[PDB]
């Protein structure tokens, strides 16, 4: 029997959302199961719990973001720069290995998207357009990202059924990590401006590992060992939502956590 609205909203409710909350979901529809009308009825009792003044934060990336095809380069090959498509941030499809409820967000109607085309984020409710801009080349998930902006604002990361992998959250503390040995990256993404396609070059953190022991990809990533190190640690509420076991995790407590978890494992 399929879960309904209102049987989400409460399982919501149980697990401490309340109507004003800023909450940034990470979802496997798959442990969710069967939804009354589909992944919208999960979208639907996420904003009824969030209620009229709370807000919905979500990564959700690109489908068809130049990341591999532009990496390491100082411009985008010509190929790729000849061709590839502007992003357009009211139309340009999320990114599904980030999570298939992610394309029915941003459709959502009201619901605005940021700039940054490999690490966009879209969201829902009155804060949105304060979380959404600026999104800035070279602050992917950093200091003047809408993350920074959500760890402001007593932000709420609500995991349902999704591993410790899945907290995008924690790429601030890995921005802000005073470490030695810090992983950047340089790519290009295609943007819009003023209805311009133009090309920009920024490095940044590398968001596949911090350190070089963290970024194997047959391993687990600083996110993981960080997420789970807390997760091991501190009382976080858990219950379900539809069938799946779920989280409602402090954002400012697990990303300082974070910083001083790389702080004290490596050298300033
Ligand atoms: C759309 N462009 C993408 C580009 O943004 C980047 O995606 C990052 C992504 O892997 C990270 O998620 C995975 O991380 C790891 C360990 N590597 C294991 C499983 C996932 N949790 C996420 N935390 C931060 C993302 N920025 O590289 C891939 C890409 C397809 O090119």
């Amino acid at each position: 029997t399929p879960w309904s609205k209102s049987e989400l909203v409460r399982q919501l409710r149980d697990l401490g959302v309340r109507s004003g909350d800023m909450v940034m979901p990470h979802v496997s529809l798959r442990a969710v199961g069967p939804l009354a009308d589909g992944p919208q009825t999960l979208v639907d009792a996420l904003i009824e719990a969030v209620g009229p003044t709370g807000n919905i934060l979500a990564f959700v990336s690109w489908r068809d973001s130049p990341y591999e095809q532009t990496l390491g380069h100082d411009a985008p090959p010509a190929a790729i720069a000849q061709s590839w498509p502007a992003f357009d941030p009211d139309h340009a499809p999320a990114y599904p290995g980030f999570g298939a409820i992610n394309e029915f967000i941003r459709t959502y109607p009201g619901c605005r998207r940021t700039a940054h085309p490999d690490a966009s984020m879209a969201a829902i409710g009155p804060d949105a357009a304060w979380l959404v801009a600026p999104h800035e080349m070279g602050a992917a998930y950093g200091p003047r990202s809408p993350i920074a902006r959500f760890l402001a604002h007593a932000g709420k990361i609500l995991s349902i059924g999704a591993g410790p992998d899945a907290v995008t959250a924690l790429h601030y503390a890995e921005a802000v990590a005073r470490i030695e040995g810090k992983r950047r990256v340089t790519y290009s993404m295609p943007l819009l401006r003023e209805g311009k396609r133009v090309w920009v070059t920024t490095s940044d953190w590398d968001s596949n590992g911090i350190l070089d022991e963290y970024a194997a990809p047959d391993g687990p990533d600083a996110v993981e060992r960080i997420a789970r190190d807390y997760l091991a640690r501190t009382r976080v509420a858990q219950g379900p939502v539809g069938g799946a076991q779920s989280r409602l995790i402090d954002a400012a407590d697990i990303v300082s956590f974070g910083i001083e978890w790389l702080e004290a494992r490596h050298a300033a």
